[PDB]
């Protein structure tokens, strides 16, 4: 397989709710294994701005997502906020890609900082001290000098800065295709196959 | 009225031609007076991902998106790329806004170097120098390095950088409700009324 | 009116308890809005240095100080430390001034790095990003160089940095003046009228 | 009326004593209350570059100027270089925009440096601290490193860098237009009615 | 006496329990005062590599650490992390010098952003604003440059970074001999008298 | 005796003379020896704020401060502006603490610089260069930048930044209470014994 | 000789056309070889400002201004501004000074940033890596941040940033009085004689 | 295989000699190819903390460690400390990834400021312009702001730096089992098979 195979995916408190479900999705069907984690904050968000009843406590929000996503028993891991004993809490554990989606702007800091306050914070400080990808998918507008100090801090250390943004020059007829543009690029990044978005040009040979 | 009367609206070849359309007819509908701009590159954004046929040269242009908006005859002023007999070309103009929507990461950076090399770069290194307000509207992902600094120095300076990243925290049905998240954002960041995006917690009295 | 409708006013637990209860009142007779948050700590500060038996919870919160302050129904709102449906937490709130006062050492580093990790701390990333007023009162002594990078940062990004260090050339005469001095400037920062403070000088013509 | 009622005039000791003389004319004529300092080095420069003949202490120079100017009673203050007891000693004062023109290269240095060695260097301060318009028009050539970056950190707070440095886009034909194109961009900058210098492509529509 | 009377001994959730409690020991034996801190992760991870059974509220630990370490009745006091009427909490207590022994990345970003969230980290600010000595016993590998940068910020501001690195230059035998190498190192930074660590050269005349 | 045996203290022009005759007041009472200096404009502030009728010149000076202060017959130095004969003036003086209260923002922003221009900023200068003790006591507010990068370039030098910002959490009943604890906390700064200010959680042993 | 055989003399799109043309004439009557470049922009400007009408290619332009000015033939080389083959665009050439006046905020970026965009811009680079010397004539008002870090970085390398800013100390009684002013400071600032600006107290031998 | 076939393996003079000849067995069984360099003061420590008597010229040295290590004809290579014929010192070499075992302040400094002075500095120098795999592995406590700002610097341009710091959450019960957790992180930096430290939570689902 192309990419990697485990992937840690954390859920924080930025709207976009569905960008970090799409991507857990698209995770599933290309047979990651992933370590999905999700901030008190992204609970809300996710009940907000969803029709998805996710349960709040870690062993039933794995059997959910499990069901959710078509998933197979084992591949998708769920820790709690504290839970130290989880593989991502350490850098002695089996190499994971990291991928913050949505990434609110307090966990942007934190990374930035490098405070540890919880397993989602101190994965991102693992992945870097590491240096195991990390992508932030930031949602937030405008951006402030402190969000754009801070992404440029890490952006400098070798994680990869990326809004969400979607692009239109694939003409979108729909909200899911704006997501899953997002998705795309993170999968490209990530270097895990995906046909959501075309390779731009591919077929262009001259002019 | 609250806000500025004049916006200096320049569009450039970043993906979203969309956003530029839609701040345009909102600013029209608001009475404002638009000085319009728009490089080559976004010509060639506009036909690839929208239907509209936009003339080439700047009278045809301007006639063009009069009828477009519904605007009035001389509010919509048409300004071609190296008009420096222009108002944004002279911070002895009267008073604009001036926004750059969508901002390529090119202009971004002529932006942030001073570069002046056509009238959008000039028109905003005068909206720069005379303290007036300027708004980049950036798309692109992910933003490297080069870009955060660009967009970091300009914050600093007093820029307002607002990335086409729309929330999804009023349940959007269409790309055209994300579209009018961000055109929604700017206009509040320039002080015009608009109501496709309510006031957050207006209404919460206590908890 | 001069100057803004609505304030949001944080306490948080820095010693000085009463530069933030005296600024409520001030606000209230000057018929504003206010958005009233306080911290955990400022609470055991309020405790501690006061007497004023300040209720937990928000609603109790709420009724007490209306009638402590005289203010109108509706006129002070409280919203608790994660209340994210308040008007605080998104930038897409109606606009208010924000000012914490006191100010402790850990939300200054908080409101300097961005992090975010209470109602407070997401309220004013909200003012910057905005470009909002940001006015913070810290009350410490000595200040430590983290203490001063953290003002210095915000001071450059347009935030007040409002010392709790009264001045003694209207001859006070009671730790209430001292305290009034205080309040005034934060008004005057504000544009809210007050007399308090005279304005210096406005009667001296010649010398 | 736009702009500031009340200016705060310091006029230091560069080449261009005529620009601050014919600011004050203007400001005057505008009915603004001007708050005029004047360096013992400005006063050298202006007998050895102009005909007006400024008494030395401020009560005579008050007199003086009020004649010179065709001002009514009351509207131009004068304060001499150690007079504490002004308004603009003291951020506690009625709010003032001001301007120091001309601005030799030490009083630059002063105001970047907060030396407050006198009652200009000590306005400029408190202008900055209260975020109140500060203007500096320095007239020095070349620039050496020294004043380049002095120039920067006050731009960077934003105060205005208004070099003395006047356009000739309107053909001027005498040493008075090239003034009053220096003293309009002041006005400009201030929010100040002006009728010296025309609106740039106001009338232009298209091309 | 030579060194501190008392000194803050605070616990985090690093690797490397055994020191703290080694250093702990020996302060006890040199008969100073012991201000004890520990974070709720430094419980787990006491639990984790050690077989001392750490009671978990402030007066059972304080009872049970008495009885573990042979000391007098008062001769440690432990506080809460929430306990702001401890000493440590404020620069106007009697001087102590404090050790955070281990500590974790996430604890040595609170100090050197100034995060003020618990106790510990209230201390190690006061430390710094009242120049009293502070050590940090980081325990991590690699060091990421988020950790560097912190380090290098604290250690310019006077507080000695001393990372858990025991040299092997005394021919060690056992882990003990490990753990008081690092031991001793921090008491040698205190200046407490320890006869763990020979003195280097002491009998060497020349060569 | 604890703490220095001389202290050169400084008074400046910024609002609070009270603080640095209390200060001089406690020197005193602990039989220290002072080399006391005042600025031209900290004289005329203490004519302002206080009724203390203070001389002009430094041999009444004297005799007056040794009369107000219960003072031994050459235990306060009177020094005047300058004065190089003078101890402070010389680093192969005998070595003597600095306390600068009230800090002028010129003073702060001189000794930043190192401008010597009267034997306070001198005396500043060598402490500096001796690394002798040197506290500041600034009082104003708000803070510009400008200011807090001047406090923080010294205090990254080892300057102690004492803001007379004073605590409530001893239930001041007087403006004299208020005084007394900025004063207490220099005493504490500086080493000398005080007991207006108890110290912190002395008595508290758990919880 | 004193001074440069050669100079380059780029005029660019500033307003200040008669500053360039004077310099041109000047250098021409000191006998001095001219390599003369001239952008689009300042083409437009010199007709805007000046009854010159200037020959838009290079052939048709040297003939036109070596009768302008007086020269001889060759003595004035005209450069188009992709002419790579011309001496400005190799540091193999034989040594010129070089002088862009006047100099556009966007030269003055492209020196300051490397761009390379036209022959101007690339004499420009040559003169900063050759150590030859480089004199920029800015005219702008006010200047932003970004112009003067433009400037500052330059300045730092040796160019001179000579912004035209002319002097009032020999009481100019025209418009042509100040432009020779700074056409003065140029050919000082290179070395040339020239009598339009006496020695500043050359006579003066004592007070 | 997983990893790199070549390791260049630096053993410099800082204390944990153990840790470089572990690393170098563990190499040596993964069927690496070792390119071995130490220096004069590494040869010292190796004598004073371990019994291994280390010939000093490169064959006899090489012979020794074939011998020590169980090692095939040719694995390790061994090369003095000037023989700039070996293939680290050049770029043109094939690729090796490159750990200092143990790093000193010296070669830590020298790498980091590109002293190039043997052949250990010069193949850093070397791996650093290649971007081939450098780990460094400090052995020093405290660390002083020198060390922590060449840490930094080396870390940003993507060094790894990996104190010699080891953990105890595997309960280690010698000194053996502390190198071997070193070792072991070495090995993983690299992406080299270890089975001495347990991937950390592998066996944890949830919770
Ligand atoms: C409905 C909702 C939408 C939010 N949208 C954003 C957002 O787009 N960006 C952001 O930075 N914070 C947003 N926030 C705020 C955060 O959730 C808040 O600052 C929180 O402290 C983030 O905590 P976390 O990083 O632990 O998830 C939102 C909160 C809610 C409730
Ligand atoms: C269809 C299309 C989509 C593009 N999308 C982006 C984009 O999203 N962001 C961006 O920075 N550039 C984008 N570009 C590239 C630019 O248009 C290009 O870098 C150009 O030089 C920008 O020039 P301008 O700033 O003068 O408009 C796009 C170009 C095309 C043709
Ligand atoms: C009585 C009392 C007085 C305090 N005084 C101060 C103070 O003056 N300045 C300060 O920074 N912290 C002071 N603190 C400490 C803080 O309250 C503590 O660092 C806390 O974590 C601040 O949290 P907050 O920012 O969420 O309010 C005080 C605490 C108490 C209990
Ligand atoms: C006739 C004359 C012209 C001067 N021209 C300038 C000038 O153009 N720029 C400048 O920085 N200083 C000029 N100076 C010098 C200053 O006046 C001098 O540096 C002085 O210390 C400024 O003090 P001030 O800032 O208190 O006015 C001039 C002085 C005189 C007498
Ligand atoms: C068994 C165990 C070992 C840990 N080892 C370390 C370590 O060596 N270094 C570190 O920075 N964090 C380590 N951590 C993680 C922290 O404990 C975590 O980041 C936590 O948030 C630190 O919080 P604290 O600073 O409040 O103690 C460890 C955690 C556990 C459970
Ligand atoms: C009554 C009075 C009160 C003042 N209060 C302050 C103040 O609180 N802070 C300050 O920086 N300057 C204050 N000033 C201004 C200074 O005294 C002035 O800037 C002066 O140049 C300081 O000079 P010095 O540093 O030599 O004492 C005050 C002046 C007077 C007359
Ligand atoms: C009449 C006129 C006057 C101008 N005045 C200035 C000026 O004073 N300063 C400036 O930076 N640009 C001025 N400009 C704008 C520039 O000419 C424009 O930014 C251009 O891109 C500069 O290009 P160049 O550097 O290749 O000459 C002026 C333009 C015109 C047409
Ligand atoms: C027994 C012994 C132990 C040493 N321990 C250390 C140490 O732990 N860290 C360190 O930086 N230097 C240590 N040194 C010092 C160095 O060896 C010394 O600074 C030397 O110049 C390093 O040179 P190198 O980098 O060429 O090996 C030690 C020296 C000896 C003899
Ligand atoms: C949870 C745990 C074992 C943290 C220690 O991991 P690492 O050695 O800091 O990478
Ligand atoms: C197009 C034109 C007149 C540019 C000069 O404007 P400004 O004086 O630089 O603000
Ligand atoms: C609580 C909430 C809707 C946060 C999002 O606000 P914003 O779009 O980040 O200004
Ligand atoms: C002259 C005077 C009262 C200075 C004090 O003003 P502010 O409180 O520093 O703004
Ligand atoms: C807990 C407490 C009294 C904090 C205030 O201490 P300090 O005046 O900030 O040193
Ligand atoms: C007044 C005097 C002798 C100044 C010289 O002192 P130092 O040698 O600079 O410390
Ligand atoms: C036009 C040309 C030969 C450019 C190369 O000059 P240089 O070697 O870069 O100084
Ligand atoms: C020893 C040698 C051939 C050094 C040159 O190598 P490189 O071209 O600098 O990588
Ligand atoms: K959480
Ligand atoms: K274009
Ligand atoms: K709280
Ligand atoms: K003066
Ligand atoms: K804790
Ligand atoms: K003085
Ligand atoms: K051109
Ligand atoms: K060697």
């Amino acid at each position: 397989m192309s990419g990697p195979e485990r992937i840690t995916l954390a859920m924080t408190g930025a709207s976009g709710a569905q960008y970090g479900l799409r991507l857990l999705d698209c995770l599933v069907q290309e047979e990651r294994e992933v370590h999905f984690l999700i901030s008190k904050a992204a609970q809300l968000v996710m009940a907000t701005e969803t029709d998805v009843a996710l349960p709040a406590k870690p062993q039933a929000m794995q059997a959910f997502l499990t069901e959710y996503c078509g998933a197979a028993a084992g591949q998708i891991r769920v820790f709690g906020q504290n839970d130290w004993m989880a593989p991502p809490a350490s850098g002695s554990s089996a190499p994971n890609a990291m991928v913050i989606c949505p990434c609110s702007t307090g966990t942007l800091s934190a990374v930035a900082t490098g405070a540890c306050n919880n397993l989602i914070e101190r994965a991102a400080d693992v992945a870097l001290k590491e240096r195991r990808p990390l992508v932030l998918v930031p949602r937030e507008a405008p951006f402030s000098s402190i969000h754009l100090e801070n992404m440029l801090k890490l952006s400098n250390l070798g994680a990869v800065i990326l809004p969400a943004a979607p692009g239109f020059y694939h003409q979108p007829q729909s909200v899911e295709d704006l997501v899953d543009f997002v998705v795309a690029r993170i999968l490209n990044t990530l270097g895990i196959p995906q046909d959501m978005l075309p390779r731009w040009g591919e077929q262009h040979l001259v002019s």
